[PDB]
């Protein structure tokens, strides 16, 4: 019964601990994490000149999204290193009884801000032709609110009831498809009625919206992708984790509002 470590990275953290390699590239690749939303800030910022007035909508909310993510990841950075300290004895660092023990909290509290904003973006930008504004932009609220909510309820039991995990995890799955159909569907009627060099920017936003947010569930599950006890099940896992979900940061918010950012300059050319 290890009553101190919640989540993976506690449990881990509790029980075998964590190299000094392990406890090191997770503190620096959260690091790097809320610098490059700082940058992007400064980007959307500094480039919103750059598109008509009509697409400025886009930018303001791409850097609406840097300020929560840089806030809300420099708190998990800093609650990663104040959660595990360093054992002289066995080399490693453990879960610290005086921390306050690692949260993701800060990271769904971010997504649950976050999501929404995304989703909505795009639609200050292309142009839909059959569907309502409204009515993509109700669906994109209610079942991202609901994804996230519904993926907080099963972290929880990520350690506790690996059986609740997953099903609270294919729950949220369903409301993920569903936004991927939607935004497909805004994709499409976003191409009808521009520029080729327009129609390309939106079939590359497709690919990296697809990619970046299916990391999402691949870092929920990854402590088990090699099965309980496997090569994942271990302070791997919590590396491979905390790598993927900043790649898929980086890639949703920043790449996403950058590439929107082109596509709302490309579409003034005509
Ligand atoms: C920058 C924030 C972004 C775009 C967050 C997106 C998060 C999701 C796509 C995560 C969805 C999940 C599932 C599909 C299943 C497991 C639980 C979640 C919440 C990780
Ligand atoms: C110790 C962390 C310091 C990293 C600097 C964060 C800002 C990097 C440049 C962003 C502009
Ligand atoms: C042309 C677009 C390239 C601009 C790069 C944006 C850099 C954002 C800071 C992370
Ligand atoms: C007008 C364009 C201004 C230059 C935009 C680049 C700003 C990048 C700063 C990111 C740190
Ligand atoms: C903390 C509550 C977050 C709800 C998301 C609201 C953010 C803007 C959505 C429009
Ligand atoms: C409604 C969604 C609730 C799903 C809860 C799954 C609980 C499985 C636990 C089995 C012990
Ligand atoms: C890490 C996410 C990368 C998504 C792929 C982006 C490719 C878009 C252009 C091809
Ligand atoms: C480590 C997470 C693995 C997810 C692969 C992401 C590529 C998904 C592309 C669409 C399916
Ligand atoms: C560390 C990785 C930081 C990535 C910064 C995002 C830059 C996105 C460039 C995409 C520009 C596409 C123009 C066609
Ligand atoms: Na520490």
């Amino acid at each position: 019964t290890q009553e101190l470590g919640a989540n993976f990275e506690n449990f881990i953290g509790a029980t075998e601990g964590f190299s000094e390699i392990a406890y090191q590239f997770t503190s620096h690749i959260l690091t790097l994490g809320y610098a490059v939303m700082l940058a992007g800030l400064l980007y959307f910022i500094l480039t919103i000149k750059n598109v008509d007035k009509k697409f400025q909508m886009s930018n303001i909310l791409s850097a609406v999204v840097m300020v929560s993510a840089f806030l809300l990841l420099y708190a998990q950075a800093q609650n990663w290193t104040s959660s595990f300290t360093f054992n002289e004895e066995v080399g490693r660092y453990f879960l610290d009884p005086s921390g306050d023990l690692f949260n993701n909290g800060y990271r769904y509290l971010n997504w649950l801000i976050d999501v929404p904003m995304l989703l909505f973006q795009i639609l200050f930008v292309v142009s839909l032709t059959t569907s309502k504004f409204s009515s993509v932009r109700n669906q994109f609220w209610f079942s991202g609110a609901m994804m996230i909510i519904t993926g907080f309820i099963g972290q929880f039991y990520e350690v506790s009831n690996l059986t609740a995990f997953l099903v609270w995890g294919a729950i949220s799955s369903a409301f993920f498809f569903h936004i991927l159909w939607v935004m497909k569907k805004v994709i499409n009627e976003g191409k009808e009625g521009i520029s080729p060099a327009g129609q390309k920017i939106l079939s590359n936003i497709w690919i990296l919206f697809l990619i970046s947010w299916t990391l999402y569930p691949g870092a929920y599950l990854m402590p088990y992708l090699t099965g309980v006890d496997g090569f994942l099940y271990s302070e791997d896992g919590v590396m491979a984790r905390q790598l993927v979900y900043t790649i898929a940061d980086v890639s949703s918010k920043v790449i996403y509002g950058v590439l929107l950012g082109n596509l709302a300059i490309t579409l003034s050319k005509n």
